[PDB]
């Protein structure tokens, strides 16, 4: 069948993806610009990620359509249009890794997050990562390319001029670059690092939630011990365990000041050997526990759960990047590692290419479905 027929389907799908990638990610950027509640370091990387996806629609997809025709081109110009998408993919990887690390910092040392992770430092990291993404993605332009061994028969068949080649991705970009350097080193390794960071995030959240419940039970258990104690040493022993837990859980303020003071009150009575007076003093702790401590427990738990939800949302974005890009990389591995295997058919090549491009569509939906502040800002932008 005439190649223009299957090409027309491929090109139409690519153009549809480009429109959606631009519209959704412009909406992401407009939301962050407009809503100061969305202006935080995490979302600056989200914006850098949306900018990469906008450029997939504006430049990488037009470049992909162009290179699918095999048109005659100077080889190094062909190389640029082949490799620019690698810059955008690499920038996306750096942004995704930064988001994971940012969420790990927020959960693991929340007391120093705002002093460690600042807007000015985020902007510098983003700038550095874009420079590194150009260097990584355009490495073939530095000489790791097949321009030295042009396919002259294909060039002559298409009437190409001197110094020109039929511009085809796999004719100019070396497959050892794509597999060993781009895929294994620059894509697979960062994704595996992201997985490790997310495991650390979720393990830290789970452990901290367990610590909240352990301290809550320790408070209530030791109150019961005092209640059914028959001597002052037992009351003193249990209160000493309560005091260290109360101060450790303090690490509002009034509630914990009352709690520790009332523990000290009962402890002084215990040490004077006045058991009944110490047991009555310790029962007062229940009023403080009900009015203050459980409210702190529930808010801390609610904050940790919100952090889990945000980390899950970020992990979905990273996982969808892997799901959308792995098929094309895996196909490249078959092309490279199995020269006895027939090349993946053209329709599958174009399916894998369009799938990688659909990743630039999906993030705005994840934010809309998973982040109320985005979803609410999206609605206000669309309605207004
Ligand atoms: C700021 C944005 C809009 C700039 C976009 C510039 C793009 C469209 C330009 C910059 C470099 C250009 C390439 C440079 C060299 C060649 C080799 C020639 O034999 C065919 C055209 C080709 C392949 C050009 C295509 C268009 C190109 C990719
Ligand atoms: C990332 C997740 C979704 C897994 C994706 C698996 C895909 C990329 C795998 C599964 C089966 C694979 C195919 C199995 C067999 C062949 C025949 C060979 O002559 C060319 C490669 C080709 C055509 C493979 C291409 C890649 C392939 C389609
Ligand atoms: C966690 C996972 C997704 C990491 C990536 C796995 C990749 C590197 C694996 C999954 C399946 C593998 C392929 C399975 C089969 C073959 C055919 C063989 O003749 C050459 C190697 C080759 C082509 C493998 C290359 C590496 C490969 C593509
Ligand atoms: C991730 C980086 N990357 C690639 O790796 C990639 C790729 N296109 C191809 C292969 C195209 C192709 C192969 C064989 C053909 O004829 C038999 C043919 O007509 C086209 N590949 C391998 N692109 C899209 C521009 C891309 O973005
Ligand atoms: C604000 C955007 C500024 C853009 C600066 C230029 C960006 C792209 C530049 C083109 C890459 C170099 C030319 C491509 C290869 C030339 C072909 C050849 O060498 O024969
Ligand atoms: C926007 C989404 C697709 C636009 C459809 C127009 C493309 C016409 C057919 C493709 C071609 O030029 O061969
Ligand atoms: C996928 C595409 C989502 C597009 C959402 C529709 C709003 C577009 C208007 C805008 O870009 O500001
Ligand atoms: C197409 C590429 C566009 C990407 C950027 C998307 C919009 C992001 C913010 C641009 C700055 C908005 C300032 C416009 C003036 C309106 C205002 O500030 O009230
Ligand atoms: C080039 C593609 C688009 C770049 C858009 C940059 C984002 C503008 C808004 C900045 C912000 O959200 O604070
Ligand atoms: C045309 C070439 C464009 C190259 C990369 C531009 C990237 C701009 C970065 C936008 C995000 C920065 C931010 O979030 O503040
Ligand atoms: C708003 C940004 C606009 C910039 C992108 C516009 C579309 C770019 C599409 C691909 C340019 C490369 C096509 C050049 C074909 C050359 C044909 C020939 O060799 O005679
Ligand atoms: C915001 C603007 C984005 C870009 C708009 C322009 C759309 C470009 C669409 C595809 C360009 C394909 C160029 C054709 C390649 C040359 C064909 C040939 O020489 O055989
Ligand atoms: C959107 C506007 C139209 C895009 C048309 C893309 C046509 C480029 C391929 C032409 C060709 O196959 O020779
Ligand atoms: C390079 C990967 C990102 C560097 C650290 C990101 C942490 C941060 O958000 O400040
Ligand atoms: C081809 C280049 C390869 C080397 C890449 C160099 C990496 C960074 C280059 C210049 C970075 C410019 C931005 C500096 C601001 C950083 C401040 C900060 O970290 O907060
Ligand atoms: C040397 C590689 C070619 C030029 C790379 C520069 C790309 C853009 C750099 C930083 C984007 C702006 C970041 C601001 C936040
Ligand atoms: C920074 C990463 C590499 C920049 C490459 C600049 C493009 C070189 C064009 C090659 C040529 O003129 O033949
Ligand atoms: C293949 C790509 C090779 C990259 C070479 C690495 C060189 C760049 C390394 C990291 C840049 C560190 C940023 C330092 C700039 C100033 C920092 C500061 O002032 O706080
Ligand atoms: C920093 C590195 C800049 C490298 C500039 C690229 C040189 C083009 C390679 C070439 O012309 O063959
Ligand atoms: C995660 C990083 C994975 C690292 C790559 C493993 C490389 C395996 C060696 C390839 C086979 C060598 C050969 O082709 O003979
Ligand atoms: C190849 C592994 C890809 C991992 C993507 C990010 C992992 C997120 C886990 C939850
Ligand atoms: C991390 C995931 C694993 C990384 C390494 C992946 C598999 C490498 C397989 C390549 C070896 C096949 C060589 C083919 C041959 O011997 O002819
Ligand atoms: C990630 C999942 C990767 C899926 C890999 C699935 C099996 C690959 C089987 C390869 C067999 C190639 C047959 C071609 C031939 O022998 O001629
Ligand atoms: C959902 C995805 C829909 C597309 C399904 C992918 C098709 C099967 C995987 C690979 C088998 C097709 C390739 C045939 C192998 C060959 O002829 O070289
Ligand atoms: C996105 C959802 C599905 C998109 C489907 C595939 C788009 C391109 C399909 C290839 C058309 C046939 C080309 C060929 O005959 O080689
Ligand atoms: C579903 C994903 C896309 C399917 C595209 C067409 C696959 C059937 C093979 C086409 C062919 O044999 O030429
Ligand atoms: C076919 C072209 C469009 C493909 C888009 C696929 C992913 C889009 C967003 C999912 C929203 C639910
Ligand atoms: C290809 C992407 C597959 C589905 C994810 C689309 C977004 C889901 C919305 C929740
Ligand atoms: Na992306």
């Amino acid at each position: 069948a005439p190649p223009i027929m299957g090409s027309s389907v491929y090109i139409t799908v690519e153009l549809a993806i480009a429109v959606l990638a631009i519209l959704g990610n412009v909406l992401v950027c407009w939301a962050v610009w407009l809503n100061s509640n969305l202006q935080n370091v995490t979302n600056y990387f989200v914006v850098s990620l949306a900018a990469a996806d906008i450029l997939v629609g504006v430049l990488a997809i037009p470049f992909a359509i162009t290179i699918s025709t095999g048109f005659c081109a100077a080889c190094h110009g062909c190389l640029f249009i082949a490799c620019f998408v690698l810059v955008l993919a690499q920038s996306s990887i750096f942004s995704l890794l930064a988001i994971a690390i940012d969420r790990y910092i927020a959960i693991a040392i929340p007391l120093r997050y705002n002093g460690l992770v600042t807007g000015t430092r985020a902007a510098g990291i983003i700038a550095i990562c874009w420079v590194l993404s150009f260097a990584i993605g355009l490495t073939p332009m530095l000489g790791w390319n097949n321009c030295g061994q042009p396919k002259e028969g294909k060039a002559h068949s298409q009437g190409c001029g001197e110094g020109q080649v039929a511009c085809l991705f796999e004719d100019v970009v070396p497959m050892n670059y794509m597999v060993y350097f781009n895929f294994f080193a620059c894509v697979l390794v960062p994704l595996l690092l992201m997985l490790g960071v997310y495991l650390r995030i979720f393990a830290a959240a789970r452990r901290q939630l367990a610590d909240l419940e352990d301290n809550w039970e320790t408070l209530n258990d030791n109150l019961k011990v005092i209640e059914k104690a028959d001597n002052a040493a037992q009351v003193k022993d249990a209160l000493t365990k309560m005091r260290a837990a109360a101060l450790d859980a303090q690490k509002f303020r009034h509630g914990f000041d009352i709690l520790v003071g009332q523990i000290d009150d009962a402890l002084k009575l215990a040490n004077e050997g006045k058991v009944k007076e110490a047991q009555a003093a310790a029962e007062q702790l229940k009023t403080t526990r009900n009015a203050y401590i459980q409210k702190y427990l529930e808010r801390a738990r609610s904050t940790l759960q919100k952090e889990v939800h945000a980390a899950k949302s970020a992990a979905i974005i990273a996982g969808l990047f892997a799901l959308c890009w792995l098929p094309l990389h895996i196909i490249n591995c078959f092309t490279f590692f199995c020269p006895d295997c027939s090349h993946a058919p053209l329709w599958l090549m174009y399916l894998a290419i369009v799938l990688s491009h659909t990743n630039s569509v999906v993030n705005p939906f994840i934010y809309a479905y998973r982040i109320r502040e985005f979803r609410q800002t999206f609605r206000k932008i669309i309605r207004s």
